[PDB]
């Protein structure tokens, strides 16, 4: 695992950052930054939509033609106040869609999926408000580390999970974002939130990259730090990931 | 037409009652009782929710999935002290939901809908207290007669109103109550209140009936009288309507 601190350190200055890049098929570490932070678990926040998408498609509760209907009540973010699809649900981190999905699947089935995915601490208890089904993955009980997310991403693209193959590929397709400088394809998902009872912000940007040659890799960019009252932790994590990926020219 | 005094008289004894049944499509009068009372305008009270439902769905401020959140303060009736849906709003005559809707739509828009609906005296000025927006339809400024309500109901089911077709059908669906003795389907809404500055009670029960053959009709059962301090005018109007409709066997 080539240490890329020389390029990553300036990008993460002012925060506790981490970056990991692994080969999809062999699990060989290609590049890393601040392994200590990489082993620390924290709320997955919206990156949990990757797992929820797998569950929703596998359970056959949604398909690519599904249209989630807005209930006309303000959700807190204007882009959330409209109808969505499985694709835009991921793109805009539409929490209310996730909540409709968890309610349909049920707590028991979610717990079973968490074991299948070996998802971090697998704690979906939430906060005594019994709000697990609606917020367990949002700066709540559920926690997972960047290292653990890497392995989860590997199992997905390698099809080493007990779920429909189509559930996996439909989820990956819905994560497509853009092509990098050298044409490498980028598929990813952001996640962000404020640490409970503190001012700190946590941020994630993780996913897959497919080189023009066809070689596949998985990556995770994460950080925790004081970035003010505006949630920009995932914007920063994503920007840093793209900068690093283009520099590595993989 | 058809005078049904023989059956209606005892049912309305002790009050000034009225009953009207018209063919939806042709406007032919099928049955009637005490036309003098039928031509008298009075506050629509909760039957106004039929109009508000049309406005809310047409303006797209509510969806069948919408959940109205109780503000946690005592409302006067225990069934109102809970969260509601567009269906239970009608079912339990939840006034606070109507008030949230009128404030969202705004006075100017309400005035335009009143013209579109040719709704009685169209007076939404209320009481001084500048409370028209939240109380005009409750034994206040707004008045409409049973004959006028019949024509409004006809325009609804015949889709002769300048509003979305879905707004009309969603409203009718939310008015469904039960099937009558011969399988005819009953859709309706109650309304009741005390006459301002008097001891009298006004009551309404109106809506649509769809025979098993598919033939549609509109009806209105209304009354005004001294029934004590317990508001039972709409309970009586509804009971009388169902008794009459079953006897007519339509």
């Amino acid at each position: 695992s080539t240490d890329i601190s020389t390029v990553a350190s300036p990008l993460f200055e002012g925060t506790e950052g981490c970056f990991l890049l692994y080969d999809a098929s062999t699990n060989a570490e290609i590049a890393q930054f601040n392994k200590a932070k990489c082993a620390t678990q924290m709320a997955p926040d919206s990156t949990f939509k990757i797992a929820l998408s797998l569950m929703a498609f596998d359970a056959e509760i949604i398909d690519q033609k599904t249209i989630f209907k807005w209930d006309k009540t303000p959700k807190g973010m204007e882009i959330w106040n409209s109808n969505h699809t499985p694709k835009t649900w991921m793109q805009f981190s539409v929490v209310w869609v996730s909540q409709e999905i968890t309610q349909k699947i049920g707590l028991n089935k979610i717990k079973n999926y968490l074991k299948d995915f070996d998802y971090g601490n697998q704690d979906f208890s939430g906060d005594e408000r019994n709000n697990g089904l609606t917020e367990a993955w949002l700066e709540s009980s559920l926690k997972i580390s960047p290292e653990e997310q890497i392995q989860f991403l590997r199992k997905i693209i390698n099809h080493n999970l007990p779920v429909k193959n189509s559930a996996i590929e439909n989820t990956i397709e819905n994560m497509y974002l853009q092509d990098l400088d050298n044409s490498t394809k980028l598929y990813g998902k952001t996640g962000a939130g404020f640490t409970a009872n503190r001012t700190l912000q946590n941020g994630w940007f993780e996913g897959f990259i497919i080189s023009k040659s066809g070689h596949k890799y998985v990556f995770v960019s994460a950080l925790t730090g004081n970035l003010g009252s505006n949630l920009t932790s995932s914007i920063k994590a994503k920007k840093n990931a793209i900068t690093i990926l283009n520099t590595l020219n993989l």
